[PDB]
């Protein structure tokens, strides 16, 4: 419980060249982007209710999203859950056996802390906890 | 803008062998289980916030789930976006150059009105319109 769907990440080759769709076919509102290039991407963040649609171009070759879109292609490429506390939750889902890509929490966007779940334990699923600083008003 | 993050579908082999991951591991509510013959489909969901998890299991080989499953393995089959007027929106994406594999609603999953935008026109993401009639309250 407590558990939110905080977003999606979509492998695209372009963010320019899907926002097209994105914004003028599903009308969905453009928050904003950012680049990240520790981890090779660029991202654009896109509003559906209180969840987000993250669109993620590599910034180049050695990028693990041109990794992916060279072997799998464009498409779904992982389910970010919201956590209230990073650190408890690696601790319970390793005790009930589920094996991590991050065994410790790492930067991802929006400043937030993630870990990602090996698919191997989630029948080739992508999940990624992810913890994000309490923030609104003013 | 209304738009709502509905469900994610997730092809599994076995609804059985992944609820211990889902439920114990991820602590995700099972809201329950349906059939739909129909569509060659046995569904559960889990809550996840204000979304839903949709894990479906083939009923049989023939079933699009399952030759999803021999072609792309198990994983992340699509996205349904909650709307407020199914048919309003099919017209709409259409007007804009959206394929669709749905042009008319079909029934869906918990009696839901559903159509499928084509993934050609989304990048390899398939994308689901869900209509669902308003129930809460007693
Ligand atoms: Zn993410
Ligand atoms: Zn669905």
């Amino acid at each position: 419980k407590s558990n939110k769907l905080d977003h999606i990440g979509i492998a695209v080759t372009s963010i320019k060249d899907v926002l097209p769709f994105y914004v003028g076919s599903l009308k969905l509102k453009l928050l904003g982007m950012e680049d990240l290039p520790s981890q090779g991407v660029k991202i654009a963040f896109l509003e559906i209710g209180e969840s987000k649609i993250e669109l993620l171009e590599p910034l180049s070759e050695e990028s693990p999203i041109a990794k992916f879109i060279q072997k799998r292609g464009e498409g779904i490429h992982h389910i970010a859950i919201g956590v209230k506390s990073i650190e408890e939750r690696i601790q319970e889902v390793k005790e009930n056996g589920v094996q991590m890509i991050n065994d410790e929490p790492v930067p991802g966007a929006r400043g937030a802390q993630v870990a990602f779940l090996h698919p191997r334990s989630a029948r080739g699923v992508l999940y990624e906890f992810c913890e994000k600083k309490e923030q609104a008003e003013n």
